[PDB]
């Protein structure tokens, strides 16, 4: 198996999981104790990046090391889009995944990181199938929806999931002779388009992200065909994070069980208020 | 059919007022004033409008508290397209789901597939095409969208006259022209024809959005509605129990001006609202 | 005589009069004592509706009953445009006229009340001859100018009076064969256009309203050919309402007597400040 | 019976008929022998007016007298729109109807003839219900569709018939309170709009005209609800002009009988070629 | 019943329908193996070139064609001209084509085809249009293609559009079908029927610009049930030969050796217009 396949295989172990944003070791422990499949180490949640502005960069390696030592589940961290040196540093710290993330301040407007130059697997965002496939061709081993970051509004995530999955379904029964033109119109590599056609799904793990605020939101993403979910702001910017954390984890595990969804949602305290754009 | 059963259930609400309530005391006041059902929520449309934020399905705990406090039917709101919010609501054991545009839209392109549920749904509309599209998706009851949270009836009047006006056009239309009419409404032809034959919407049809006074409520009834929703209009007024009873009576006695005078007389401050 | 003629006849008794807005029984008494020909009962004057905003509706029947009991002159009250139930309620209270009024919040954007379904006479606003005739065909028994409400600026009333009267004068000597096209261009019913031509004036009583703030303003409206005037804000939002009320009444009665106009205007105290749009 | 009701009654005798354009007495005789209910005397058919251009006016009274003497059925003739003196002349010749016709050169861009000043009944064209009602208010006793003149293409006639009849149907069940606004939007007299509502059809005889080239076209107009048809150009250029005339007459009389329509259409010779605009 | 009319048209599957202007041509079409003939007084290439108003053909010429052959006879009525259709039905022909090559008679409404006993064919350019025509009572659908040019480009476009949207619909999330029906402006029930069947619920032919055997076989390889040919045939050295070649191309559409043979030495195709 190729080095890319190995990275793809590693991310498959996250299936059925919730990845939680954490700003310190206590939060990392709460996330792990609630049953998160991984933590995403950062110095500012997307809701605070949105509200405060400023330039948002890779976190101090010291804070990332503190998180990595506090838990036994995988640790991810964010690098700015195109900032291949930030990614070099992260990889050298010994974390498990890099998220080349649009919630940080864009560092390169025209090019993403060449992810094939790394041993560590990367996650990238997308809003549509063409974007997902372009990120994979650059070497992303996992894809998430961009959703809308820091608002608690699931609308954009739903749009992106339906866009990606919808185009995958179109591709499945398409006349093979029309696939060349479809690849052109997606601006995506033809070989990856054909692989997606043969598989009937994205050739890497696909998670939802952006605006998941409630257990209902998380389960909705799973019922729409995601492999798992990222939660950022939605937890520690809520009234009771440990309980809310557990509730989201349970919602993802038991996504097709309305009785369970009722139980975990019942009396959950204040959700993040967020912002309607 | 299971659809015809849901549609038959909603018929009991004809002649009624459905009231928004935020707690059990309010649910009791609504029931005692003679509401035909209550709509459980954590924020009235006037406060959603004023405060903003993302508005979602209410905590199932608060909904259970309301459902235990009254013996009339309980409805609750789910965001448009949020089929999992609807699954949760159904699992709580309430009577109706309102797939509601006053909450924050969750799916810009698709509504809930309401036929996948046992519980009946209410949906909003602004015109006949929209009403028929919602019914085809499985709505068992339709309301006007009106304008939410303003106390201004103008939009509800516009929507009621739009829906009823197109129904009246359809009634005497040349049959050969109905195909093109269905196309122009972007509505399913079979439901268009059913509406033509019936001379009205094939489900219960209520007014909603901006009903603030007994006069407003009776106006909606005189324009041909089966009943009215009231949200903000009550508990954001000076005396809600009194105002609640007055709206109920107005709907029951909608063609009786002497009664309308009596229930409107000395009612205290209506919601101030907003001219948008 | 037809029921419409009876209503028209009843409004003719207001000719030469001033109709005053009043918010309580004391004000109604002051208006009556100053010689108003009728009072218009309401919970908010147009200057306060303009300043405060909010939805403005039919007044509480209790306050209207209190006004009706406090005076022996006719009582009018306002209903929102198109709100035929508000009008039903007013008629059932036993007042003398309904004003289907644009100073309240519009209830029906496309249709006015079908005024022929009522026994009580209605007043409606207009800005031009076509609008006046459309209101009359719907069953208005009296017409007023819309003017500009709540500003104390007479400019719009003058515009509307000159527009209506000017088109009436055009109509008077017009070639009969051209009247069909004129009716079309006014979007007014041909029969009412011809009746106006034969009469040489509106077939109902015509009052000025909107922005009448001084005795000079009131007399100007009368010299321009109005049958009487409405005053709202212009009085009780002035420095001394009882004196100002009397002065306006006298100005309307003695509109062509400059010596009298001087006397009633002399030392009148502060007029409403208003707003120049 | 008002003088208008008498004119309207006279035109009702044409119901179920075909009116044919004729340029001389021989053609008038052929039209009558084929069973036309009336003839329309003119010096140029609409297909020649279209092709040649020039100013098209009232026909020479000599040629109209020659036609009127050649037949015992009613004789109509055309006057230019607004040309009330052409209409005076026609009436003084002693013909039976005047067509105030848009196929002649417009004489008054803003005003039609005041048809109430004449004893003779008039026919006017329309494209929609508002136009029809405006012509009737001016005194038209009969209405035809304008269709498209001189092309042999029935599309416009169908459009106009469906427009008029469609709006009549809308009007029939409309909320009475909404009829005022409907009259305004049609720019039509309210009283005539209400009369049409009560009757459920136009208050005068209504014929199709413009582009009727075949028996199928004629019967189509009748099945769409017309009282009869005008034919101009569609007839007289033929192998056997008399045969096409008879076929159209039979089609109108037997409009709901497909077997009869087959028979009269079978082997009819060349129809007018016409023009697709 | 509608299902009877739809069943009848299914017999035309694997066929070529040929435009004919007289009885000799109808005989040649039948002898060459056409599954039906379309009677008309002017081919679409002459309608295009000459202009004028184009209407239903004289019933006499239609009767002459119907007597000359034993295969089904179709004829054209103008869009919305329901009386032309009444007349055609009364002559006793087998199908009516409510046709856009004739001059449009109603800009806003088609014939209400359910009021007739005879099956109708209608044109389309896309799936929404096809479903609307079917709901009005069409028992068979054809591509509009481009009429009277001999250029297959528009037929290819329309076939790919219809079939492409059918394939999209087949594996679409059921919850998304309501919005898809709205966007097609098509009746939801017919959209769902199409989804369940995986094809149009009536027979679907290619038409417009089929000029060669290669064109005909291309339409079959793209998933059509058969083809219409108009202009493409009768102006020829040996009209009978081109007719037979197209029939054979449709029957043997996946056999390149056969396609070579029938195309070899065929004489001048219609010149047409780009
Ligand atoms: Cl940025
Ligand atoms: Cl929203
Ligand atoms: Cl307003
Ligand atoms: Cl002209
Ligand atoms: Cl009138
Ligand atoms: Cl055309």
């Amino acid at each position: 198996k190729s080095p890319f396949s190995v990275k793809v295989g590693l991310a498959q172990m996250l299936r059925g999981g919730v990845i939680m944003d954490v700003v310190n070791a206590e939060q990392a422990r709460i996330a792990e104790e609630a049953g998160a499949c991984a933590v995403m180490a950062l110095e500012r949640v997307p809701a605070d990046i949105r509200a405060q502005g400023g330039v948002a960069r890779m976190s101090d390696p010291q804070m990332i090391k503190e998180i990595k030592q506090a838990v036994t589940i995988p640790v991810m961290a964010k690098a700015r889009i195109g900032h291949f040196v930030e990614a070099q540093i992260l990889e050298a710290i010994g974390i498990d995944y890099i998220d080349e993330s649009e919630v940080l301040t864009l560092a390169d407007e025209d090019h993403h990181i060449n992810k094939h130059n790394f041993r560590i697997p990367f996650v990238c965002g997308c809003r549509n199938l063409g974007e997902a496939l372009r990120r994979i061709r650059e070497g992303a081993a996992m894809i998430r929806t961009k959703g809308e970051a820091g608002t608690g509004n699931i609308i954009e995530a739903v749009r992106h999931v339906r866009s990606v999955n919808g185009d995958i379904r179109v591709l499945r029964n398409m006349d093979d002779d029309e696939v060349f033109t479809f690849a052109k119109k997606l601006a995506a590599p033809y070989d990856l388009v054909m692989q997606t056609k043969q598989l009937g799904r994205l050739p890497v793990v696909q998670f939802a992200a952006g605006g998941v605020a409630t257990p209902a939101d998380a389960a909705l993403m799973m019922q729409l065909g995601c492999d798992g979910v990222f939660v950022g702001s939605g937890i520690f910017k809520s009234g009771d994070p440990a309980r809310r954390a557990r509730a989201i984890v349970q919602a993802v595990t038991h996504y097709s069980d309305p009785e369970m969804l009722v139980e975990v949602s019942c009396g959950l305290g204040e959700a993040m208020v967020g912002i309607n754009l």
